[PDB]
């Protein structure tokens, strides 16, 4: 295996952590986020990691945008972590729930004001006329909220992504990727983590 | 705008030019590739561009592996490009088609020797028992072909994406992220690009 932890949340801390003190990485949390419609319609999106633990993988977004309705629609998504100064890749597939509204309200404000507006401002994935429509309305919203707080959108929240498979890749030079994935549930290559994880390794 | 061609292909072109020219990208056809079954679970994982055109983007992978089962029994993808030294991001998503076996082929003959046998010792996500498995295998492989021929696994081959959406986004330090996105086909935020391209500029 080669294993920090049987645990695979724990295992993804040690890999974050690396991944934080890697000089050539820029924003170590950055990960492509999969969803589909209920039909099978594939989409995916960069977005960043907001937390994470025990119950599994925080974002934040405009639920009126294409991932939000696909989510509320069809709650499962996959995450990709692709690390590449260190050539490793993380895969998260889950279920999904979406935050209490508290939650998202305290997490809202505990963000610089200008990112606050930025969610006020922008209808994400809407369509808008020019560059210049945008600027000018943060300018105007930055009057509005002068010394005062601003409401989170009824449309913005976040998301827990429960981990049910998260796969750990390591990348080597002779192409022999080492592959160990994490699944919750005996064969011979099939061996018990901690908890109600199981792995096993797979070919690359 | 701020684009160098309305052919979202030809602008793909600019910005992987780009990416290949930038120091600080190691590989700029990584990309992340969005699959899901038909009933609407997502997957998704990092694998390399290798080759696009009018006709779309490739890519070569073990159809008996997840991506492959779902791809042939849905046959609807999407692709992430992450740029991060760049602050640029490239989506695409369309239908995908299985190359003809003539061209894979010749594809697969064209690679490294090594790569060829990696191909064929390794039942891609299908399970193994340790590291040293692999090694073995591989070692015996390159025996069984040294002066000889690989052949192509029967279960190996290639897809094209057709594009049908293409976002190109510009990140920005004050957080309106310019993003303009490509859709084949009017409102008085919808242009017309090349060929039966519609082009609008999204709120991020
Ligand atoms: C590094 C990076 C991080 C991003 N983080 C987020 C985010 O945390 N939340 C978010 O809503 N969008 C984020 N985006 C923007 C998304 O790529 C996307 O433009 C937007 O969320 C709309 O996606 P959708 O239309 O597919 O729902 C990020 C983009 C980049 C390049
Ligand atoms: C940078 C990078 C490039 C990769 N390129 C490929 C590829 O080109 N073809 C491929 O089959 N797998 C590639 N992989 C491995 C995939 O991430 C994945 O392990 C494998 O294709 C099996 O995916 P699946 O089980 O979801 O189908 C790549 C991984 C990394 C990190």
């Amino acid at each position: 295996t080669h294993l920090t932890s049987l645990d695979p949340v724990k295992q993804f801390a040690a890999w974050f952590e690396e991944a934080v003190q890697c000089p050539d990485i820029g924003e170590a949390n950055a990960m492509c986020l999969a969803t589909c419609t209920r039909d099978g319609k594939p989409s995916a999106r960069m977005l960043l990691l907001k937390g994470f633990g025990k119950d599994g993988f925080r974002f934040f977004t405009n639920f009126e945008s294409q991932k939000g309705k696909e989510l509320d629609s069809n709650p499962f998504a996959s995450l990709v972590f692709y690390w590449e100064p260190l050539n490793r890749q993380v895969r998260v597939e889950g279920p999904v729930k979406k935050l209490p509204e508290e939650e998202a309200e305290c997490y809202f404000h505990s963000r610089p004001k200008s990112s606050q507006i930025g969610a006020v401002v922008s209808h994400q994935s809407s369509v808008i006329p020019d560059r210049e429509y945008l600027r000018k309305k943060n300018e105007e919203l930055e009057q509005l909220y002068q010394d005062q707080e601003v409401p989170k959108p009824k449309s913005w929240g976040g998301y827990v992504l429960y981990p049910q498979v998260m796969e750990f890749w390591q990348g080597q030079t002779n192409r022999l990727h080492d592959r160990i994935v994490f699944r919750r549930g005996l064969g011979p290559m099939t061996h018990r983590g901690e908890e109600d994880w199981l792995y096993e390794r797979l070919a690359p």
